[PDB]
């Protein structure tokens, strides 16, 4: 499984999964805008967070 793993609006890249059967995307605001994180697994998240756990290679840009 290949995740998306750049943060934000960076350059979109990627990393391959050592066991993983989801990515996630993760993201929320702070004073200047959204914040988004990126990877694999799909972690519990702080009540307020907007998460995606996705299932397919580069689900998650």
């Amino acid at each position: 499984l290949e995740c998306h793993n750049q943060q934000s609006s960076q350059t979109p890249t990627t990393k391959t999964c050592s066991g993983e059967t989801n990515c996630y995307k993760k993201w929320w605001s702070d004073h200047r805008g959204t914040i988004i994180e990126r990877g694999c697994g799909c972690p519990k998240v702080k009540p307020g967070v907007n998460l995606n756990c996705c299932t397919t290679d580069r689900c998650n840009n």
